[PDB]
């Protein structure tokens, strides 16, 4: 099954830099990444994703089963 | 003058105390930010485009803080000052 | 008192619906952030909001959204302060 | 050349036949799209930073028709040519 998908989640960026390099283990499953800063220490991160729906939900526990990792969600929008 | 601006910038996320320092910045200077979108561009480089509001100098001065970064590279500021 | 991400999927050719999504938008422009805007195929948009301000009329102004003929896959995630 | 690019532009939300001729035209041109960022700055004025990527010639000549429509304003590219 292929299809986009939408991955939101919240965290302490000071965290940052491990998040991002994760995405890029996958960038080809990236389309692109909205980032609001919240707070002075929240970050609230929302991903659009491409592709086939198996490799998103590896996407999403590579990001979100992290420690430090809040509000997590994935919604699936397959084709 | 108060309005919006467009900051963008290419940086290499491994190279990144740099990373952490990027996002550390605009923290501290929330208040200037509205959004950011973040396109990973290969597997080596981030593009970020920061839209920020504010006074006008404070914008220019949080901006090239920023660009002067050591690994921030395509450093670029629009300004749109209020109509 | 809070953030929260709003997220659907319209036909953007729909003239009625497309203008009256932004329009909603922008008469809580001051509950508005930005937004997300992805192609997801010829006819279709995501866009993916992200909204800030009192629970209750954060709610209200993505129900307007949502409740619009022709929102597909409408989707709110409420976080409000911790 | 190949690469990506930044353009962004002011636009009134109100002119509705404008609005979806630069989103058809995104839709046409998908390939060159790659996201787009929309604040509603105001209650009239929309602000959107469009992602682009692709041969420079198509991104600088797809940039030129969004610039080029009447009630377009403050339209700015930043090229980024791969390196
Ligand atoms: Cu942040
Ligand atoms: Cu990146
Ligand atoms: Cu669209
Ligand atoms: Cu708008």
């Amino acid at each position: 099954t292929q299809g986009f998908a939408v991955l939101s989640y919240v965290y302490e960026h000071e965290l940052a830099s491990r998040i991002v390099s994760t995405q890029h283990h996958h960038h080809d499953l990236s389309v692109a990444t909205l980032h609001v800063h919240i707070n002075h220490d929240d970050c609230l991160e929302i991903a659009v994703l491409k592709g086939d729906m198996g490799d998103v939900q590896h996407f999403a526990d590579d990001v979100i089963a992290q420690r430090g990792v809040r509000h997590g969600h994935l919604q699936c929008l397959p084709k």
